[PDB]
């Protein structure tokens, strides 16, 4: 459970992302792919991309970044009341895309990495704490649906 002050922090951080959704989302996916190459293999849509330059130049990767962050942004703004929004993502990711929960931990770390990279001196220690908590809560709640389905 996050406090109100912690959710306020999360959403102030998210306001930074909303100023350049496609940029943050592309950066997040690139970091994920480069740090954890097994993640890229799950995307028939992107597995042609070999080099970071190709990833950076991929307009479709930007579009995927918008899609991901649009969904995560809406989720965060529910401030934990996100059962309706998580259900379809659990189903798709566990059963169709075959994404292990470990890879959600990896994308969570990518988010923190990219926020630090883009906002040096402006991503506060309190904010990092709160954002970690929010992402932990998301993973816990998705993980429960995975467990249900045998994943
Ligand atoms: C914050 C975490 C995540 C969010 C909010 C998210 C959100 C989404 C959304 C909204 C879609 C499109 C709708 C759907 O199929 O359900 C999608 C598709 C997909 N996601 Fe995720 N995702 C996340 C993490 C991951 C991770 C970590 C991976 C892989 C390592 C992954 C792999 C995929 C794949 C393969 C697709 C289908 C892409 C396509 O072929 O168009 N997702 N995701």
């Amino acid at each position: 459970v996050l406090s109100e002050g912690e959710w306020q922090l999360v959403l102030h951080v998210w306001a930074k992302v909303e100023a350049d959704v496609a940029g943050h989302g592309q950066d997040i996916l690139i970091r994920l792919f480069k740090s954890h190459p097994e993640t890229l293999e799950k995307f028939d849509r992107f597995k042609h991309l070999k080099t970071e330059a190709e990833m950076k130049a991929s307009e479709d990767l930007k579009k995927a970044g918008v899609t991901v962050l649009t969904a995560l942004g809406a989720i965060l703004k529910k401030k934990g009341h996100h059962e309706a929004e998580l259900k379809p993502l659990a189903q798709s990711h566990a059963t169709k895309h075959k994404i292990p929960i470990k890879y959600l931990e990896f994308i969570s770390e990518a988010i923190i990495h990219v926020l630090h990279s883009r906002h040096p001196g402006n991503f506060g220690a309190d904010a990092q704490g709160a954002m970690n908590k929010a992402l932990e809560l998301f993973r816990k709640d998705i993980a429960a649906k995975y467990k249900e389905l045998g994943y």
